[PDB]
């Protein structure tokens, strides 16, 4: 499905850009930036949410209805939510003071950009809007998508919301709460990851049903939990060589589904040698933190929630997926449940 | 028409923030800090562009279609233009490092703010879109505003790139120039201070023709243009106990249509103590450019300007007000031209 893809759909990049930079001399210069921006943010990750809208259009629509332009379509849809995706991550990564990104200088970081990043965001976030009314306005659901991906935008910023107050890198534990764990991971990640791709192919098949976007939704929010879940585990038990990430959950003081549960679990005694280590940067005091964890079988409780997970997922799926092809939804969870 | 509202008007943000802020406990929190953010950043200023939205759709309305609801709407759609002038001030603030605004600490600058305040902007920014969707939906012209809104966020943030590139806080001159200057102030003030809240009151009346808003536009963005370069005079020459405002455009190597001026007139000679003294913070070197300006006699220059575009809006209102009562855009120039 998404191999299969991948080539056309990084390939038409180039067209989302040119576009985006094409009346008005006088402004060139900007849009000359904007390039820039979008060279340099827009690409580089795996593009899995927005190829996710491609081969769920694929799925959704009867073939005899994909002609080029409904292709062309879903392509810059799919762009649109690596749009937002680069949007959010610009921002985020100037208020959490990163470094690196997918393996490079953070945009903010590099010289002369600075705070200006902050605009740049904004545009970003812009040119989903301009993309929809280039290619979509005359579409039946071309007021369906902006409603989605702003809501898309509010909820995510939501969750963001939530997770600065949750998480002041300033020491504190007793806001970790798996309730709260759960809702920062719904409204930051999992309704853009998960729900906004499938949710803006569907709209794009004529499924603008309430019912069936509910249901969806469910399926799509608990896949997205897990996905998160295994995020935080793999920041800290990943094979770096696999993954590519080097963690730093532990010291960046995280609300990480780890420490979530090692607070669960923890003795009196070990919330203090938790409370004592949590956040600093000391090599000896990450270890140590890492090393309760262990001590505390918590990479067999994830094993175990990964079982649960992988049956309640199936479950949804044979509850809710219909009328939709099962494929839709299976088709992320493979991308995600490794055996 | 403006005093005459203004009560309603700023009354009615209360209702404005107590349905942004409601079925979600777990999210309670990050919308007591949404509330924050709209209490401190939404009010405080003038509101002279949400009231314009809603002067102008008494103004084009038939009194018989001025219904309760209706007002409701217009109140609210005006706070979404005041919504949107704090989503950019917030993030204006960050990006110039300024420490004041409406005569009070920058939000960025509060203690435990910081950063986030990228977050909280971008929230702000949100709300329009939450607002139009709660009461307007239902309307005709629902898809117009938010096209609307999109639209002049967009070209905002063209002109807030361009002014950037332009101008930065580093010194440079040759870049300064009138062609580049109009440029900025189109974009980044004029098009959302002067042409969105009129445009947005004409949807709201039905008046959607590409030619319709073709002509106000070409008003409004020369009004626009005019309230900003007098903007750049009195940030200078205007006595600060009337304005309220102290100014520091020289401080801050802004490209204001001062400097623009003095470029176009300057000897080689003078260019040089202008390249010496500008964006510097030193008084006397603040001094020695005030008195250049002051012995290029460009505060006749201003007054010479002001009567030329007086008359030149007049024109464009004789010319393109049809079949808009003139007096929408004449209670925009009266609060800009004083004798
Ligand atoms: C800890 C743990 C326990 C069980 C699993 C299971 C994964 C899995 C599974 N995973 C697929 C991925 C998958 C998931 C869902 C639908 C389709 C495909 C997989 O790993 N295929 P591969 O050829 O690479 O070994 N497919 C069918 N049953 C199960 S049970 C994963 C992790
Ligand atoms: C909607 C959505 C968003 C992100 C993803 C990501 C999946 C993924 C990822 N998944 C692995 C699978 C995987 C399984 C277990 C642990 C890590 C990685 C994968 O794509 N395998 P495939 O053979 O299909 O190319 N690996 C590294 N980064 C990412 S980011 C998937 C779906
Ligand atoms: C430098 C300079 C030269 C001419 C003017 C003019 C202002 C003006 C003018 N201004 C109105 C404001 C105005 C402008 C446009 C329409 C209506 C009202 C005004 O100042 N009224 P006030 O009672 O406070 O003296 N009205 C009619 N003709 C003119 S000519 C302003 C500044
Ligand atoms: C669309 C729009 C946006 C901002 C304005 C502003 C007008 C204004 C303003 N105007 C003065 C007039 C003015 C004239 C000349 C110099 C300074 C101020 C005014 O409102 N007079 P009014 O008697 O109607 O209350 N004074 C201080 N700040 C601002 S911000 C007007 C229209």
């Amino acid at each position: 499905v998404y191999a299969q893809e991948k080539q056309d759909f990084v390939q038409h990049f180039s067209q989302i850009v040119r576009v985006l930079t094409e009346g008005h001399p006088e402004i060139g210069d900007a849009i000359a930036r904007l390039k820039e921006v979008l060279e340099y943010n827009a690409i580089g990750g795996k593009y899995n949410r927005g190829l996710t809208v491609v081969v769920a259009f694929r799925e959704l629509v009867e073939p005899r209805k994909q002609d080029a332009d409904s292709l062309q379509r879903a392509w810059t849809v799919g762009w649109c939510v690596e749009l937002l995706q680069a949007f959010f991550l610009v921002a985020d990564d100037i208020m959490d003071s990163s470094l690196t990104r997918r393996g490079q200088i953070c945009w903010y970081q590099k010289p002369g950009v600075g705070l200006d990043a902050i605009n740049d965001a904004n545009l970003l976030e812009a040119c989903i809007y301009r993309l929809l009314k280039l290619y979509c306005r005359e579409q039946p659901y071309y007021l369906n998508l902006i409603e989605l991906f702003l809501q898309s935008s509010y909820q995510t910023e939501i969750g963001q919301t939530l997770d600065l107050l949750t998480a002041p890198q300033n020491v504190d534990l007793v806001r970790f709460t798996e309730k709260r764990y759960k809702s920062i991971v719904k409204y930051k990640t999992a309704f853009y990851s998960f729900y906004l791709p499938i949710a803006a192919a569907m709209y794009m098949a004529g499924i603008d049903g309430e019912k069936e976007h509910a249901n969806a939704k469910k399926i799509l929010l608990e896949m997205g939990e897990f996905f998160q879940i295994q995020d935080d585990y793999l920041d800290l038990f990943g094979d770096p060589s696999v993954t590519g990430k080097i963690g730093t959950d532990i010291q960046d003081n995280k609300c990480s589904w780890l420490v979530v549960q090692c607070l669960q679990r923890a003795t009196p005694e070990q919330y203090q040698i938790l409370k004592e280590n949590y956040g600093q940067k000391e090599a000896e005091k990450v270890a140590r933190v890492k090393a309760l964890y262990e001590e505390l079988d918590l990479p067999a409780v994830f094993l175990q929630y990964e079982e649960d997970s992988y049956s309640h997922i199936m479950a949804l799926i044979e509850q809710y997926a219909a009328p939709l092809p099962p494929a839709v939804f299976l088709g992320l969870a493979r991308k995600i449940y490794k055996r």
